[PDB]
């Protein structure tokens, strides 16, 4: 698995830490990059994306993403999704019009000649570019920039959508969240009893619940059994996802989910090589589709994903202006409380987001 092996790579590199990235967005930038890559550099990228038998249609691959981008970029109401890619290339590097054209046309991405000789100027231009493309949601992508950089590739994505059903601000109270058995933090816990797509996975030992967004996206929160986080991570795979997308049944639940913001920032040139994509970062890189200039390669491939989660939804919890019972108070339903590290997916027909919430 491209996506899940990448998740494990990132996880292994930063134990006991939050992880968060966009799979679709990463595949998108790699395909886009293959547009100017040649020989073994290109082939490593395509196989990494996993590319059909007969090494068939790359243009079909670009068609898919091309359409996907369009659908993703079409506004709704209270749906905030900013995603994009850009290539910053040194002044020496003469660009190929066929590359620049394909990038803008197919992926809506830009290629900007840049003066990396002025490290501090380039960093600010890049950060300002992203701050604007994100309507201010991602303001300081790069934290440092080398003077010898030749080409910087940045991929960014910010997402915030209204729940299909809201969380009553009256159900939010501070509560303990156990990062570990001995590390505890107070967090504002939202709550709402309702019918949710539930799933008990005895194989991996974890509970999965689905919460739909006011649109076409649905959040999946995975709660491992006490001490089973590593096991679950070891079990993550596209197959498993398919499996889960079937076991899903409606179940009355009193859900307790934290209000939180989560982000991941990565230098993919330090992890992708372990997944088989290495030539593109070396001096032996083949980016002849991009320029005829020798000695060029991707100096840095940064990726930043940001997502905010809160009460806001489309409609308020309609009800029990029907609560019938002789009891003083109705009894509780099954309770699912995320007050220990959990995993989270945000999926449409693809996987927009994948991460591990260790500390809200």
């Amino acid at each position: 698995d491209f996506t899940f092996d990448l998740y494990r790579a990132l996880a292994s590199a930063a134990p006991s830490q939050n992880i968060f990235f966009s799979p679709v967005s990463i595949s998108m930038s790699l395909a886009m990059l293959s547009l100017g890559a040649g020989s073994s550099t290109k082939m490593q990228i395509l196989e990494g994306l996993g590319l059909n038998l007969q090494k068939s249609s790359e243009k079909e691959l670009h068609r898919g993403f091309q359409q996907l981008l369009q659908e993703l970029n079409q506004p709704r109401d209270g749906f905030q999704l900013s995603l994009g890619n850009a290539l910053f290339t040194d002044l020496v590097v003469d660009l190929q019009d066929t590359f620049v054209s394909a990038m803008k046309t197919l992926y809506l991405a830009d290629t900007f000649p840049t003066n990396f000789r002025d490290s501090a100027g380039a960093m600010k231009q890049i950060n300002d570019y992203v701050a604007k493309q994100t309507k201010g949601k991602i303001v300081d992508l790069l934290k440092n920039l080398d003077s010898n950089a030749v080409v910087i590739m940045v991929n960014y994505i910010f997402f915030k959508a209204k729940w299909e059903t809201s969380f009553n601000h009256k159900g939010t109270q501070e509560q303990d969240f156990y990062v570990t058995s001995e590390t505890v933090v107070r967090v504002p816990m939202m709550s709402r009893e309702d019918q949710y797509h539930y799933l008990l996975d005895r194989n991996l030992s974890c509970r999965v619940v689905g919460v739909p967004y006011q649109g076409n996206a649905t959040a999946l929160f995975i709660l491992p059994s006490e001490g089973k986080m590593q096991q679950v991570e070891n079990g993550l795979s596209e197959k498993t996802l398919r499996k889960w997308l079937k076991m899903f049944k409606k179940r009355q639940l009193e859900l307790y989910l934290p209000k939180f913001s989560i982000e991941g920032s990565y230098q993919l040139e330090k992890v992708l090589p372990s997944l088989g994509i290495s030539n593109v970062f070396t001096s032996h890189a083949d980016l002849s589709g991009i320029s005829n200039h020798s000695n060029i390669q991707v100096s840095e491939m940064v990726h930043k994903a940001v997502v905010e989660v809160d009460e806001s939804g489309t409609r308020a919890a309609a009800a029990t202006g029907t609560i019938f019972t002789f009891r003083s108070a109705r009894l509780n339903s099954q309770r699912l409380v995320f007050n220990r590290p959990f995993l989270m997916f945000i999926v449409d027909n693809n996987i927009l987001f994948l991460g591990k919430v260790n500390r809200p």
